[PDB]
C-alpha cells in the first residue's frame, strides 16, 4: 500500500463521471478545514497485517499534526503494483474501520470508483507532505 | 523519473522553510490559470534519455488537454528511488530547457530545495490525473 499524507487547511471533493463501470460508492462530494488527506493506493500485496500498520501510522501521524480529521482518499496513481478494483475497495474499507479503533477524530473515507475533480490547500510545514509504504 | 500529471484549473505555491542546507532556487511564489501541474520526482538511473522522453510526453499530453502553461513542480514523493538533490536539480533544469523545445506554451519550474505550501484545484475529467514513469 503507497500512502501519500498532506497536512491540509482545507480540501473538497467531487465525483463526476464513473471510472469503474459499476462504482461501489454512490457519487457525492464533500469539503473540509483542516485535515490530513491521506490519497491511498492499494496494492496487490496488501492484506490485513498491511490495513493494521497503515491505520496505526496515520493515528500516530494526525496525533502529531494535532489534525482531528482525516480523509481517506482512493488514489489510482501512487504505484505500479495496483490492487483489483474489488479488493482495493475491500481494503480502504477496511482501513476506514482500523483507523476508527486508534484515531479519536473523524474519519472520512471518499468513494471509490468515480473521476474526481478536487481542491487542496496544503501546508507548507516541514511535515504537511509525506509518503508511506505498507506491506506484509 | 516518476510524474504525476494533475490538469488544474488554478494552480499557487509559496516557499516556505529551507529543505536543503542551501537550496539552489531563491525563494518565491507563484499563482496561475489552467496549468497542467507535473509533479515530477527524479530517480537514480534518470539521464538526457530519460529527460527527452519526459519533455515529449509532458507535450504531448499538453496538447491534447489543450494546455498552454506546465508547471514543473519539484517532488521528492513520487519514489523510493531518489537522485541525490544536485542531480535532481540538474535534471530538472534539463527538463525545463527540453519541454521548451516541445511545447510552445509557458513553462515555470518551481524553486528546488523548498518546503512550499502549495493549492490546486484539480479538474475531475477522465484525463485530468495521470502518472507516467520514464527511464533509460
Ligand atoms: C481517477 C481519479 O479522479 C480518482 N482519485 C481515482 O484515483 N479513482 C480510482 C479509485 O477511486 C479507484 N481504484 C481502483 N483501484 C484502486 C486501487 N488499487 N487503489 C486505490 N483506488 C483504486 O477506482 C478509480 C479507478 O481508477
Ligand atoms: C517537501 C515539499 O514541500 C516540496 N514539494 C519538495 O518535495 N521539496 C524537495 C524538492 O524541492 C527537492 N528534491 C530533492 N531531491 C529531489 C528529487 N530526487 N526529485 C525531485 N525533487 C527533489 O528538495 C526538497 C527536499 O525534499
Ligand atoms: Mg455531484
Ligand atoms: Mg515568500
Amino acid at each position: 500500500m503507497r500512502l501519500l499524507y498532506l497536512h491540509a487547511d482545507r480540501f473538497e471533493y467531487k465525483t463526476v463521471k464513473p471510472a469503474l463501470k459499476n462504482p461501489p460508492d454512490p457519487p457525492g462530494e464533500a469539503s473540509f478545514g483542516e485535515a490530513l488527506v491521506v490519497f491511498t493506493t492499494v496494492e496487490d500485496g496488501d492484506g490485513p497485517q498491511t490495513v493494521m500498520y497503515a491505520a496505526s501510522d496515520i493515528a500516530s501521524h494526525s496525533s502529531r499534526l494535532k489534525v482531528t480529521t482525516v480523509i481517506l482518499y482512493p488514489y489510482a496513481h501512487l504505484s505500479s503494483r495496483l490492487a483489483k478494483p474489488m479488493a482495493a475497495h475491500k481494503r480502504l474499507i477496511e482501513l476506514e474501520g482500523a483507523l476508527r479503533t486508534k484515531f479519536p477524530g473523524h474519519v472520512h473515507r471518499a468513494p471509490f470508483g468515480w473521476y474526481k475533480s478536487f481542491s487542496i490547500a496544503c501546508k507548507g510545514h516541514p511535515l504537511a507532505e509525506l509518503s508511506r509504504s505498507f506491506t506484509e
